[PDB]
């Protein structure tokens, strides 16, 4: 088992909270790239890519938020 | 009963002053990680994570403040 | 009763200041999704979704504004 | 009459120098929370919250400034 | 009545000179720990904790200053 | 008399500089809403709403500009 | 004649170096507030407010720079 | 039973006055070393390590204080 | 077996508490350097580099904290 | 006429060398507390409070410097 | 009239040479104990307590110096 | 062989991780500059310049991240 | 000719080592105060004020360094 | 075999108690000097140099402590 | 051959440990000054200047660390 | 010849590294101000003003970088 | 002509060896007290007060050194 | 040939043991005073001035140590 800290666990709550959004965005891009004019495939990939953009920003800004909490505690050790 | 000094009591006034903010931030992260696009869940987790950042900095800077008071008294023992 | 800090109270003044805007936007979307060509339903959902966008940005930028006030006070504890 | 030191008097010159800015910000938030789309209420609360942010930072950085003056005098007692 | 020497009387001029600063800092910490995001409670506890830090350092460096005066007189007894 | 800081005075130079533009936009909307096809009422409300959009943006970006000046001075107090 | 130290003289070289920039920004705001849609008045007030922002930051960061020079010399007195 | 003098008894009043602070600091370091990003483990170890720093300085400066009392009595034997 | 003091043992509790974080950060940098645009590789390396920054600061500020405890005991030997 | 020693005369060369800096800092705080957003009042109080911080540190470190000169002469009386 | 020897007269030249320094230090401590954060009261009490420390050491080391002169004359009586 | 430190090795993992992205962006600019209307050359240079922007920001923010780790360790040497 | 000791000669090696840096900083401030927006005048005054800050700290920490050497030799006279 | 007294034996209990700390600090400096940016080499050399500082102070203050014991016994020979 | 003490040898282990980092930073500045917009020259000079900042701080804090070891041994000579 | 320190020489490597960029930006502004609609003059002044913005930021952040190196060396003189 | 012994002549070699250092320190304090923020006046008064501290300690420890020589000769008269 | 006792020979073993450290510190100060911002000249003068501080303290505390040995032998002549 590889080691995981508290920021790894917070960043993996997002990774397991979405189920296969990393796969669904890759699968919706592959269906759309084969036919980039189907409105059903464009509106599916809009709703997947916009869901993936909010997933990756909420994941990144939460790891950065707890890292700012932790660095201000460690500053008070000395 | 485990031992607790004066800095432990000051750091636990913050811990008991918030009731379950350590739980509410963990619960708001778990609801948000399952669906990181609900504005009701993002604005809830913004108000929880920002409340937890101010909790942990006021807790840390108060234990550091009383430790600076105490170390300047102990310096005058000799 | 769950715990609520000062940022929770500011973020819930917006939540109780609007009455059921979280419901009215959900109800106007459900009426519009069943018939997305009625001008009465589109102009209702325009006025609800634009009112909800300003609600969520004023809520988020006020919790962020008071968190910036508080973090600059806590910085002066040490 | 409760006791007030010199830092309490400096921090209360700011408190009495503003008259009811602690009330005007609370009253402008309550008017804005009931209707967070009036430009007259948003521009009023912008000018109040920004005035309150500068009030609380000038109050905090002045109490910290005189505490740094005093601690360097007390250091020279021994 | 318990015995009090000259250093006890100097250290109790500070204790009675502040009235209930040992209580006001404890009461401002208890109000702040219940809600560590109110700017009125943070700026109150900043002005109390900084006033208590200067109280305890001026008390300690004055007892140490008179103890250095007294030990140099007692050295000249023999 | 209610308290007004420097940002309140700058934001009220715009409020008194326009005379009743908050009223003229409300009155031009009420005339236009009763008959939204008169070109004299549409071209009047275009010139009022565009004048009100520039009023509210110049008011908001000037209060924000002086708040950025003030926060950089207060940062140099400590 | 009121007393002026070296930081007062440095902060007043900026005050006399600009001639009436404190007046020209106040006069350009008063002309702009009466008519916040003239491009000649907006581009004048842009060039004045941006000139005043750089004036107040260069004034503040120079008084802070010499205060950091002086405090490191005074630290070496003891 | 091993021998203990008066400085050993004073240094062991601190050792028995804290109960298992030598263990609690070792246990809080072991929990923190396995995951040095949990704010609950950092704020616990801040309050333990700062409590242990004040314990070891008050223990050391009290044994040194009584040793200075005793050496000045023994000097007067001859 | 090489010699290890108490600061070496504290600094190696962090080294063995993380398992292969020195390797996982090196491996996540090598995967990211080959393709610095994969969001899965950037969000992995964010969570590793931020975990490594908190590891190295908590390790360094704990060795410095115990060195400050020890140097104040050794000062009381003479 | 109250008695004044050599340290009192050195500490009063600073008190009379500044003319009314103890008043100008109190007057600049009172003007700033009534309106803590005027850049002219903030930059005035920055230049006064920074001038007062250097005044009180140069006064304190000079009385401490001559007290260290005098105590080393008095040590050579016996 | 109580009896006073030559060491009493030397120790009372210091007592009458300072006028009410025993009172001025007691009065400056009483003003400072009521408000131990005023820089005017701390810098006054620094200059009084340091003046009193040099007064009591010069008084004690002069009585000890003349007692060493006298004891070496009396040793030559036999 | 020129000297390379640890930041040079981290900044050259990015340089060797991309193979000839510094060349491919230069070659795609040279093809595009000769004919800046081919959609095949614009979409190639979009995908190269955006890949180069993410390469140079991940390279720069990683050298800055390890420099912040190292400077906080070196601060604890003294 | 006024008297100059060894610390005066060391502090005047810095004064004559820079040629007219006390003048060049005063002249660059006077040019900048007349126009605090020229990038050529700001980057000149940055390079002068930063050169003057390093001049005054190296001058002060060298006079303090030799004074610490000398005071430890004079301590061994008795 | 060279001669060794009791202070030589106490100072060599420290020399043999550490095994090759004089070598490990020299070897950690040589690895760090070749690459003074590796966090693994900086945190190793922090833990070695801080361990060597406590070794040399405990060695020096113990030889000085026993020399003070011995010189007070030899004083009582005559 | 010029004389070199132990601090000179420690400060020259850093000087010879880096090979020509004093030259590589000077050469990377000269290439960058001729064209301060090449990302290859900026990212090279970032990695050189950050490597030189860590070199000069680790060199300075190690000479200061051994000087603190040596001065505490020399203090125990008398 | 006027005096120039090391920060002056670094800030003048940028000044001589660009040849007449301070002139070319002034000349491109003068050509553009006479006719602010020529695309050849706008695209020339874009490439000059963006080149001048990167010149002045790389010049300023390098003088600040070496000033941070120097101030940390001078701090270790005492 | 007043009488002067050998300790008076040694203590007046220091008084005439410095020329007007008793005046230059008084004159540098009077210039500094009128403006305690000029770096030229602070660095002048640092170099004067540190020169006066070494003057008064070398004067006092030399009169004490010859008094210890003389008292051991006079002890051998009987 | 001038006369030299045993303390002169011990104090000149240090003077000839360093070769021209009295010159190298004077030469490194003269190079640094001409340009007090070169990191190569500051880190050279740090390593020279710290080497000279340890030279003068080890020289002074060894002459004082042998003078304490000799004065206790001469005391036993009578």
């Amino acid at each position: 088992t590889p080691w995981s800290g508290y920021l790894d666990d917070v960043s993996a709550k997002f990774d397991t909270g979405v189920d296969n959004l990393q796969t669904q965005v890759t699968e919706a891009l592959d269906k759309l790239a084969a036919k980039p004019s189907d409105p059903a495939l464009l509106a599916a990939y809009q709703s997947k890519l916009s869901e993936y953009n909010l997933y990756r920003n909420a994941q990144s800004n939460t790891v950065k938020a707890f890292k700012d909490i932790d660095a201000a505690i460690i500053q008070n050790f000395r």
